[PDB]
C-alpha cells in the first residue's frame, strides 16, 4: 500500500546498531522467527518487539556485556537507550500490543537485529502496491 515515515525512522535505527555491534552482539534472545511465523509481519513485529523489551529493559545491568571499562559502559547505555527507541516504536510499526508466544528455542541477538532488519526490509520494500 505505502511507507509511513515510522518504518524509515525503524530501519535508521536498526542501521545504526548493525554499524555498531560487536562487543554486546550475539546475546540470547527468543527465537521468534522459527515456528510457522508465516503470518504477518506485524506479529512478527510484536512478539519480536517484546523480546527487544526484556533486552534492553532486563539488561539496563547484568553485567552482560557491560564490559568493564567505564568506557564500553558508555556504549552499553547508548544501545539499551536505542533499543528502547526500538521497543517503544516497534509497538507502532506492529500495531498490535497483545502477542506473547512461549518461543522456548533461543538464537542470538546479532541474528535478531538481522532477522528483524530483513522483516522490515521486506515490509518496507513491498510498501507499494
Amino acid at each position: 500500500h505505502k511507507c509511513d515515515i515510522t518504518l524509515q525512522e525503524i530501519i535508521k535505527t536498526l542501521n545504526s546498531l548493525t554499524e555498531q555491534k560487536t562487543l554486546c552482539t550475539e546475546l540470547t534472545v527468543t527465537d521468534i522467527f522459527a515456528a510457522s511465523k508465516n503470518t504477518t509481519e506485524k506479529e512478527t513485529f510484536c512478539r519480536a518487539a517484546t523480546v527487544l523489551r526484556q533486552f534492553y529493559s532486563h539488561h539496563e545491568k547484568d553485567t552482560r556485556c557491560l564490559g568493564a571499562t567505564a568506557q564500553q559502559f558508555h556504549r552499553h547505555k547508548q544501545l539499551i537507550r536505542f533499543l528502547k527507541r526500538l521497543d517503544r516504536n516497534l509497538w507502532g510499526l506492529a500495531g498490535l500490543n497483545s502477542c506473547p508466544v512461549k518461543e522456548a528455542n533461543q538464537s542470538t541477538l546479532e541474528n535478531f537485529l538481522e532477522r528483524l532488519k530483513t522483516i522490515m526490509r521486506e515490509k518496507y520494500s513491498k510498501c507499494s502496491s
